[PDB]
């Protein structure tokens, strides 16, 4: 006819329905402050609830109330986390903090800052219970190419310098550029030749070899523009496509995606940009040259002409789907300003390149 007015084994548990007796029949319900949760030997419990037996004694044992534990916070691809408390240990109440693999990576919005709830799993001060995302940096190559130098001509490009460039291989050698994670710019003249499929794709790598050493990256989609016109003898509009990698790459000093244009200014006369390709010319190599008057390739308006006379054939460097990068001082950030097209009269100093400017636009399109 009566239980034991029982009590807690440890600060964290609560009694639920206390009554000053306890007789039989009745119960008593146990359960814990926040960040606590009901243990029972080496079990967790949803709830515990005791009946006061006839014989006097309650059907089962006051459980124990012990501290949470989030568990080993989720992996954030392309960063990482550290503990901002007691290291390693994902007990409730602990804090880390995510960043992601700077310069290459940059999170998406300290604010990496979860700390483990009451509820068991980790959460932002309101980022929800998702991690944060990094994602790729465009433009800011680990090893430009040195402004302290102007050196007239085709130059041997070191690594670091493009980490942009695509090294392309499907109807014979071409180029193009990697735009962030899994894209990469180029003409389409390069996948559709006019005067008329194993889309064999390299980066990372400054020599040719050491490119396919690297392996090929299989190509998921293409998009080719559509103005592009291929039974045309020559239209050289929409000469510009996506490439859509089955995988991603990973970002480094020798990989880095380049950025898009979008002020018109990056096509005034007189203003210096970057042309690289290979000549297999076995190396990657580079030249520096001007926007030119368009009369200088005449000789369409989604296209521009650069060059100087003094040059000759060091004005076919590109690759053809290559990129004309520009670098941007008032944002130091390299920007594709240009995709190397029809290399008709690159020799007599000049070269034809399709604006990227005028079809940013479609490019983000197809990104999404
Ligand atoms: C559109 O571009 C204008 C040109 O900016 C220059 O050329 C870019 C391609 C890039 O290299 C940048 O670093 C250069 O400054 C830009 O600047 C123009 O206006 C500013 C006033 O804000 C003036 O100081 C500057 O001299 C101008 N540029 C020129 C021709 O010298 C302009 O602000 C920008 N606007 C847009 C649409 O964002």
């Amino acid at each position: 006819i009566k239980c034991p007015q029982p009590k807690t084994l440890d600060e964290f548990t609560i009694i639920q329905n206390l009554q000053p007796q306890y007789q039989f029949r009745d119960y008593f319900i146990a359960t814990c402050k926040q960040g606590y949760q009901l243990i029972e030997g080496n079990q967790v419990l949803h709830s515990f609830t005791a009946v006061c037996q006839d014989d006097g004694t309650w059907h089962r044992a006051m459980p124990r109330c012990k501290i949470k534990d989030c568990g080993q916070p989720r992996n954030l691809p392309n960063g990482d986390f550290r503990y901002t408390t007691t290291m390693g240990v994902n007990t409730y109440k602990a804090r880390i903090q995510y960043y992601c693999h700077e310069p290459y990576y940059k999170m998406q919005t300290e604010q990496g800052v979860y700390t483990c709830t009451a509820q068991g799993i980790w959460k932002n001060e309101q980022k929800g219970e998702k991690i944060p995302r990094c994602l790729p940096v465009c433009g800011k190559p680990v090893n430009p190419v040195e402004q302290r130098q102007q050196i007239i001509g085709g130059q041997k490009a070191k690594m670091g310098n493009f980490p942009w460039q695509v090294f392309t291989n499907i109807h014979g050698r071409g180029g193009g550029a990697l735009l962030g994670d899994r894209w990469i710019l180029t003409a389409a003249h390069t996948l559709y030749p006019k005067e008329h499929a194993s889309l064999d794709v390299f980066l990372g790598h400054t020599n040719v070899e050491e490119l396919m050493k690297l392996g090929n990256h299989p190509i998921r989609r293409v998009s080719v523009h559509p103005d592009y016109r291929q039974d045309e003898s020559y239209n050289f509009e929409g000469d510009i496509a996506l490439l859509e990698l089955e995988n991603s790459v990973t970002l480094g000093p020798n990989l880095l995606p380049i950025c898009l244009p979008d002020n018109d200014t990056f096509y005034d006369l007189g203003l210096m940009g970057y042309v690289s390709g290979f000549g297999i010319a076995h190396d990657l190599r580079f030249v520096r040259l001007p926007v030119a008057n368009p009369q200088a390739c005449e000789n369409s308006q989604n296209m521009f002409c650069a060059g100087h006379p003094s040059l000759k054939q060091d004005a076919c460097q590109g690759d053809s789907g290559g990129v004309f990068a520009v670098r941007d001082p008032n944002t130091d950030r390299w920007v594709a300003t240009g995709i190397v097209s029809w290399g008709i009269g690159c020799s007599r100093g000049y070269g034809f390149y399709t604006k990227v400017l005028n079809y940013v636009d479609w490019i983000k399109k197809e990104m999404e």
